[PDB]
């Protein structure tokens, strides 16, 4: 029987020997990808009918969503546009309604959700903007404080360096690159991470 599980920011596929952009891993004599890959080897296994255990995704468990989704026509516009792959990113004209089509994405896809921005006094930020779900859903991870909420407010600094404890968590993956954040921060953060949907999100002003 086929399964999957988590570890060190890799998946380890057990059975099925034939996984997309899986290795296999002489050391422990099985095969693995980066956990980043976590969806495709679902879609793998799901589209041919493949019998499988998932011991990899860990989610933090999560309400239904229904709260006020006043955005911008075209604000509105991208979100739907993103919303057919969940993976992608999103350039906005605005930078308050960045964390705005953040709000929206979140509304819809109720799922366990990690966002990373940059500093801490821009989670400050993000927290108190989140409220609008319950502040009792509302999570910081950071160097300040590690709590693991169904949505929880990174920094890049402090999701690098735990993403060993975050990477299974999420279902959906937030990134605000204020003017852009490091193939080394960004980058290194979405590889390790299991979350099936990424949102990037940047304004073209401020």
């Amino acid at each position: 029987i086929a399964e999957i599980y988590y570890e060190r920011g890799t998946i380890v596929v057990k059975g099925d020997a034939h996984v997309p952009h899986a290795k296999f891993d002489s050391r422990s004599g099985t095969y693995r990808a980066l956990a980043f890959r976590y969806r495709d080897i679902i879609e793998y296994f799901e589209s041919n009918g493949i019998e499988f255990v998932d011991n990899a995704a860990d989610p933090i468990p999560t309400p239904y969503f229904d709260a006020e989704i006043s955005l911008r026509d075209y604000q509105e516009k991208a979100l739907e546009r993103w919303l057919v792959d969940k993976r992608g990113c999103i350039v906005l004209p605005t930078g308050s309604g960045k964390t705005h089509v953040a709000m929206a994405a979140i509304n819809e896809l109720s799922t366990p959700t990690l966002i990373v921005v940059p500093t801490l006094a821009l989670a400050e930020q993000w927290k108190e903007r989140l409220g609008i779900f319950g502040e009792e859903y509302v999570g910081e991870f950071s160097g300040r404080i590690k709590e693991l909420k169904p949505l929880t407010v990174s920094t890049y600094d402090s999701a690098y360096v735990n993403a060993e404890k975050l990477g299974n968590r999420f279902m959906l993956l937030i990134f605000d690159e204020v003017h852009h954040l490091p193939a080394e921060s960004y980058v290194q953060i979405a590889q390790m991470s299991i979350a099936p949907f990424r949102l990037g999100l940047t304004a073209t002003f401020e």
